[PDB]
């Protein structure tokens, strides 16, 4: 029958979805969430066998194990374990786009188990298998008896083995295949995997049982009262004996409760549901569920006897919220959300798609440590654990449907097709009803990317008919169809507009007021963090908190999808698309997250964090203004702390108890600052402690800080006169200073500083000369390959100009002997191709002091597409242990991507002054810095810099971080002026333009010296 | 959806037809336990969407039905607006689960009657010239099936017609029904006759409802 | 499979719905809605057997006329032949109410019919056969393979012939 290609055939046997069971045949175990002795895990080591067909398992396989087949660790993919490679491709089908047929070669997992099963269990009742996840289609048999089919691969697939078991040892059969008819719903930008990649588990149920149930809670208009309503079904003969009793508990306070026979209401001529009951409790000031303070009761449902004799119970954590869209604001128990959320896949770097609760909550408590309130599961419904989690934790859910058909030409080929109604109607109705009475969902998808088709219409009405207590959202075919309560384009930009035919992504403040619309907008995906990202997130966030119905959005995304692969000596290294040989592939656009693989954080997650911050300041004379962006709760664990320093030299401090209620406003006095004596810029700096832990957090943790500059003081005094005056001595080849104990020696051919020694030790390996360019990031790359390049990228448009080409020209170096110093002129001109690019003229005076003073003026000409930066850089021949430097910091910072920096004196090892980016590039730049450190040498005035065991051109011409070697001594970038880094996406030039070097003529001025 | 030949007939004679989809339940217990079953929605999509894609092109059809008496079902919101969205053209109507619901442009009851109530529990048929202006509503009326024409009847036919012509918003109705559904048998001299339910051996049977 | 049995499956290897075609060559003859020569009509004189369920149906039907079975005329309503009783019910359906299943007893109507193709048929282009109305289910054989399944007795199924056909008799 070929069912796996077949989307009329979703499954064969599978039992109704429903929502998380346990079957508790005691209510204390019920009510405290205990194991359940019903619920059997059959996770463990099982029996593997890959296949490269269907057609090519052995008959035998049914009936006995084969002894070629391994023993592997269930749930995982297995790719994960060699048998076969995981491939990495973006919008582009791993397999032929000719649906609704596969590859004839299908990998194909063999996976058994032989496990005991009690007598008790085959007396009575019901027992069913669980496979939470099994990528991508499956048959099942058990004891050589065909059981059933299934597929989607995101959501549990339940059979009822009650006919099939014997007492004591048993063998299930699994056929998993990786390519199916569903693999035209599931081509999500990830890595492709496959096999029993979730939990497996036992159940047993009663004959007379609980088959579903459903819980609403609804409000009055300040929600000071509630009605939670229980809708329970059943299976089994209906007896009027039979009740379900609905409790619900606050700890081990039991708030409400009731009880009732089966037999609902009447809904039309042919009567109702006798096999139903709707439970309805009051509940008087409930506490509220937000992702502030997730508070949570117990509802354990009873089904029993009249007279008291317990059948079975289920039970659920349940959080009273309203979610409401009111007059275009997406609201929350009455009030508009500020969505700070983030995309985030289920990914591991050793493990693969299989997830567990050490990463998961992992995940969660830096989530919540970085100011992150909300997470979509992009793109499809995540493993069960997630959404308790995210319930006792507090995070809102984005649940989405497990429907990609992004490589469909159009989009929507198959979404508009109603051959694949009842396909795509599972992958929606099935999510609902496993997912509904989680409180931490509080917006259903319709999946992602499969443009707009009428299956998307019926399916939204699905589930606005259906439950009407959440929005529904989807993005297709221009983030604003008929198909979605919230607009949520990706990608759409603040200010500019990207008009696109048929899906135009307009900036996010004028879609707002298209003639017509009304609707809130939180875009389901924005600030691409592929790489040395970000840049520009602050946009975003001022238009947010500026525009009542602009309500955030999901940041793209939260980690890298880097997979760990070994070299010949055994060490790891982390692998991206098409080092598994896998072909077609995407590279690097597999790592797109705000933190690495292992979950380190990148650069940007500072960034994120202090954008996403729930308090605002203002300064304003001696008063310092806090503003309060929580909705529900006050700052019952908050200090401010603040401190003024003089250029890093602390001078005062304080700490003040916040106490500001939601949306509230607290004045804070600052006691009068004496007025330092001492030149320099005082600078304010504030920062919000919690002193008490929290379930997400350690006592002390930061949640945000703000800077201000205060009074400055400029320098107005002169340096003392010095005894001494540099002689210069002259060749042909060379301009020679001395001073003391040092020289410096300038290149007559070249015109740059060769050299530079002190005590006769040479300083430098590599000359100072200028620098236009920049090792590509990401974003600077785009979508350009080497065999298919994008033109339009910064990168080509640098190399299709010359900039990485063109090579210095002398045009004048002199050398005069002044009073008290040597002055040092020259003039260079950059050429490509008989075009002048850039023309720098510098003077370098060196004077009694030892110092010498560089002034760099350069011109770029208005034709040639702006360079990545504008500044110099030597290869310095010493190799320090740390870098002390005055400025912002202490982490990476650029241009578009510095607010979350602050001016300070910093000082880190070596090390923490290179960025580790899978895909190297330039990094670790600092920006804002008057004085920076390192060894004897000293550099002073205004510029960025980055400095590193790494040049420029070896970061440029290393694809894996694993591979760069330390060069000799230490790169030294100091720019006056640098691009910013974009990442509004990384697939299209994304700088804006007031980052730009778009000047024409830049000048700088450095002074070096020795400490 | 009816032989082929028949919105011919209709596009060149001149009728307004209203083409239903081949969907029934009548029978469950409640009405709608299958149309509001998602594991139903795939069968129930393809008597919905192949009807649209095989009789779009017609002008006598000028009104879509999802069918009757299977109750209201969530199944029935989705297909309703998968129509709305393939098909603007032509209003969507269903009778089932109150005559009223979210899965209908027309107030299409059956056998609502003209000045009298029939407050039936969840599924009221209420008088028509009082059900066009309940509280919100804004709907046109027009009677998916009325007069039930069986034997000897239509005894107040008249009743409805006044209003449908005083009434804007009434706007008719279609009568149940056309023809007796009859069968021919014969006795021992060979001279036909006609027999209804249970003159087969058919049993259960519904005797002379068939007519 | 029992695929009569199971909501999930309505069909198999059934083709596309569509407005009304005839596939003419010739655009006046379009125009003016003449017959098309590339429209087919098989109504007419068929083969028929009835049984009592699916299971008593001989396999050898596949291959070659049953000698048992009657000439009728198609299109038709078995009950209206004589073959078993039609059922006249109102709301109470006609089956025990046990979804998806239907009674073990399953009248089953065994059609067939043996017929000619025109020659440039089984060199170029597709043909499909088309049944506007088939109560309530049924599966398709072609020259003793099988075809496909169809569901929905109020609308036509079709399914492409086009690899099942012969020179001579089909
Ligand atoms: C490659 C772009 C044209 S499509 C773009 O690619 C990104 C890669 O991380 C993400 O998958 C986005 O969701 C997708 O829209
Ligand atoms: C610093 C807070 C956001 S942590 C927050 O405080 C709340 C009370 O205000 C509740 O205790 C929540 O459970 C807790 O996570
Ligand atoms: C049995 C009735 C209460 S239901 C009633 O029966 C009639 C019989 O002609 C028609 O079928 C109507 O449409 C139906 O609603
Ligand atoms: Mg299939
Ligand atoms: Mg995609
Ligand atoms: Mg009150
Ligand atoms: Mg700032
Ligand atoms: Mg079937
Ligand atoms: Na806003
Ligand atoms: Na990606
Ligand atoms: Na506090
Ligand atoms: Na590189
Ligand atoms: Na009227
Ligand atoms: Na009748």
């Amino acid at each position: 029958r070929r069912d796996w290609e077949n989307p009329g055939v979703t499954q064969l046997n599978r039992l109704a979805a429903h929502p998380p069971f346990a079957s508790w045949r005691n209510s204390e175990e019920a009510r405290t969430d205990r194991p359940s002795q019903q619920l059997r895990s059959l996770n463990g080591e099982w029996r593997f066998a890959w296949f490269p067909a269907p057609e090519a398992v052995p008959e035998s396989w049914l009936e006995c194990d084969l002894p070629e087949a391994d023993t592997v660790v269930v749930p995982s993919n297995w790719q994960m374990h060699g048998y076969d490679a995981p491939i990495y491709t973006n919008v582009t089908y791993p397999i032929t786009v000719n649906p609704p047929f596969v590859p004839t070669e299908n990998p194909t997992g063999c996976y058994s188990l032989t496990f005991n099963v009690d007598e008790s269990w085959l007396q009575e009742g019901q027992t069913r298998i669980i496979f939470d996840g099994v990528n991508s289609a499956f048959h099942l048999w058990c004891n050589g008896r065909w059981v059933g089919y299934g597929q989607d691969s995101r959501l549990p697939s339940e059979f009822d083995l009650s006919a099939f078991l014997r007492a004591g040892e048993n063998r299930l059969a699994v056929m998993v295949l990786r390519w199916s008819d569903g693999s035209y719903l599931e081509d999500q930008d990830m890595w492709r995997m496959s096999g029993i990649f979730r939990d497996v588990s036992l159940l047993h149920k009663p004959t007379t049982q609980i088959s579903d149930f459903h819980v609403a809670t609804r409000f009055n208009d300040d929600f000071s009262r509630a009605v939670l309503e229980a809708e329970v079904q059943m299976c089994g003969e209906l007896r009027d004996y039979l009740r379900v009793t609905v409790s619900l508990w606050q700890g081990e306070t039991q708030v409400a409760s009731g009880t009732a026979p089966f037999g609902g209401e009447i809904i039309d001529e042919r009567g109702g549901y006798a096999d139903r009951v709707t439970l309805r409790l009051n509940v008087e000031n409930p506490k509220l569920w937000s992702a502030e303070i997730p508070n949570l009761y117990r509802a354990v449902v009873e089904l029993h006897t009249a007279d008291g004799t317990l059948i079975e119970a289920e039970a659920c954590d349940v959080g009273f919220r309203e979610v409401r869209i009111e007059n275009g604001l997406l609201l929350l128990n009455g009030k508009p959300l500020l969505i700070r959320g983030v995309n985030r896949h289920e990914h591991h770097p050793l493990h693969g798609q299989v997830m567990d609760e050490q990463t998961m909550v992992q995940d969660i408590l830096l989530m919540k440590q970085n100011n992150f309130n909300a997470v979509r599961c992009s793109h499809y419904p995540n493993h069960p654990l997630w959404y308790t989690l995210c319930d006792r934790y507090g995070l809102y859910v984005v649940d989405e449907a497990n429907i990609e058909t992004h490589g469909m030409v159009p989009m929507n080929r198959l979404t508009d097709d109603p051959r694949w109604l009842p396909a795509m109607s599972e992958r929606v109705t099935r999510m609902v009803q496993r997912d509904r009475n989680h409180p931490s969902v509080i917006i259903w998808s319709l999946g992602n990317e499969s443009g707009h088709g009428a299956n998307h219409d019926a399916l939204y009405r699905w589930i606005k008919s259906v439950d009407p207590s959440r929005p529904v959202q989807y993005e297709g075919g221009g983030a604003d169809t008929t198909a979605t309560d919230i607009i949520c384009p990706m990608y759409a930009r603040v200010d500019e507009d990207q008009p696109f035919p048929a899906v135009p992504k307009w900036s996010i403040k004028k879609w707002l007021s298209l003639p017509g619309e009304t609707r809130p907008l939180i875009l389901c995906e924005y600030a691409h963090a592929m790489g040395n990202s970000l840049g520009g997130f602050a946009k975003y966030w001022q238009a947010f908190r500026q525009y009542p119905r602009l309500q955030g959005g999901f940041v793209w995304d939260w980690v890298d999808q880097s997979l760990i692969k070994y070299d010949e000596n055994g060490n790891p290294w982390s692998a991206y698309g098409g080092d598994f040989g896998d072909t077609p592939n995407d590279a690097q656009f597999c790592m797109n997250g705000l933190v690495f693989a292992d979950r380190t954080p990148h650069p940007a997650l500072t960034e994120a964090k202090h954008q996403q911050q729930f308090f605002q300041f203002r300064l304003s004379g001696q008063t310092i203004e806090v503003t309060s962006e929580y909705l529900f709760r006050h700052s019952d664990n908050e200090l401010l702390h603040w401190m003024v320093a003089l250029d890093g030299k602390p001078l005062a401090s304080g700490e003040v108890p916040l106490d500001v209620a939601p949306q509230g406003k607290q004045l804070i006095e600052l006691p009068e600052l004496p007025q330092p004596e001492s030149a320099g810029q005082l600078w304010l700096t504030v920062r919000v402690v919690q002193p008490n832990a929290t379930a997400w957090s350690e006592a002390g943790h930061i949640s945000a800080w703000q800077q201000w500059r205060l009074a400055e003081n400029l320098s107005v005094t002169l340096p003392a006169a010095s005894h001494a005056i540099p002689h210069l001595t002259t060749s042909e080849m060379d301009f020679c200073i001395e001073l003391g104990n040092k020289r410096w020696q300038f290149n007559r051919q070249s015109g740059f500083l060769s050299q530079m020694w002190i005590g006769d030790k040479k300083q430098l390996l590599t000359p100072l000369r200028d620098q236009f360019t920049r090792a590509p990031l990401d974003n600077d790359i785009g979508v350009s390959e080497a065999t298919r390049i994008d033109p339009n990228a910064w990168v080509e448009r640098w190399k299709a100009a010359g900039h990485y080409q063109a090579e210095a020209a002398l045009l004048q170096c002199t050398a005069d002997t002044l009073a008290d110093a040597v002055l040092i002129t020259t003039a260079h001109a950059w050429q490509h191709q008989g075009k002048t690019l850039f023309i720098s003229r510098k003077t370098y005076r060196i004077d009694g002091s030892g110092q010498m003073a560089i002034t760099v003026d350069v011109e770029v000409a208005s034709d040639t597409p702006h360079p990545a930066r504008i500044g110099l850089n030597c290869q310095l021949a010493q190799v320090a242990e740390r870098v002390n430097w005055l400025g912002l910091g202490p982490q990476e910072n650029y241009p578009d991507r510095l607010t979350a920096a602050c001016f300070d004196r910093w000082d880190l090892p070596l090390s923490d002054m290179y960025t580790p980016y899978v895909f190297p590039s330039e990094n670790g730049l600092r920006c804002g810095t008057r004085e920076l450190n390192y060894g004897p040498h000293q550099w002073r005035g205004d510029f960025q810099f980055n400095i590193s065991r790494y040049s420029q051109q070896q970061l440029m011409e290393t694809s894996h971080r694993h591979l760069l070697h330390a060069e000799e001594g230490t790169w030294l970038n100091i720019d006056g002026f640098h691009m910013g880094i974009g990442g509004d996406d990384s697939w299209s030039p994304s700088v804006s333009a007031e980052f730009q070097l778009s000047a024409g003529r830049y000048h700088y001025q450095l002074v070096w010296c020795q400490k």
